[PDB]
């Protein structure tokens, strides 16, 4: 059925952990009336919690943070959802601080994932991709609900400005 069934529990949770962390964070849901499968209703809930979590946590910075870097004090964070033919896309968007992709593939050659010599022409996606590696409610888990689902997940990101997570489901 619509997707609200998920995104109406996010508002209060998403309200109540920027104020605990001093953040001011502008939340907008857009197609919360999208139809789906309610398997995936039932089932895409704690992933989507968990990006929420991790962009209001690691991702907006706190009002004094963004104040420092000439970033507007609110941050926004945008949960949609969409058709796209018979899939559906769902996208958690940020305008935080982005993920540190040079952090990843320094811990990617710590933990011996990659050699020094192939990171200089790694593509974004296969850097982002580290992210999903077990180890590295866990953003692995969140990859493995999706793609139980017959889904699919990547991440955009751009130090400083954001993050985005697509997922993509089919409509079954
Ligand atoms: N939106 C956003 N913005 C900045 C980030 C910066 C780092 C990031 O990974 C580290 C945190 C993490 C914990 C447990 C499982 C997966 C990831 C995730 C981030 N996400």
């Amino acid at each position: 059925v619509p997707i609200s069934f998920v995104f109406n529990r996010f508002p209060r949770m998403v309200r109540d952990l920027a104020k605990k962390m001093n953040k001011e964070v502008n939340f907008i849901m857009r197609g919360e009336d999208t139809e789906l499968d309610r398997t995936f209703v039932e089932e895409i809930g704690e992933p989507l919690l968990h990006l929420l979590r991790n962009a209001i946590d690691h991702g907006i910075e706190p009002k004094e943070e963004r104040i420092a870097k000439g970033k507007p004090p609110i941050g926004t964070l945008i949960l949609s959802a969409r058709h796209e033919g018979n899939n559906v896309v769902i996208e958690v968007e940020d305008d935080g601080r982005g993920i540190d992709k040079e952090k990843i593939i320094r811990k990617a050659i710590e933990k011996g994932l990659i050699d020094e010599s192939k990171a200089a022409t790694l593509s974004d996606q296969e850097i982002l991709n580290f992210l999903f590696v077990p180890g590295f409610v866990g953003m692995d888990v969140v990859k493995n609900v999706v793609e139980s689902l017959n889904g699919s997940i990547s991440i955009e990101s751009e130090k400083d400005k954001g993050t985005k997570v697509t997922i993509r489901l089919p409509l079954t």
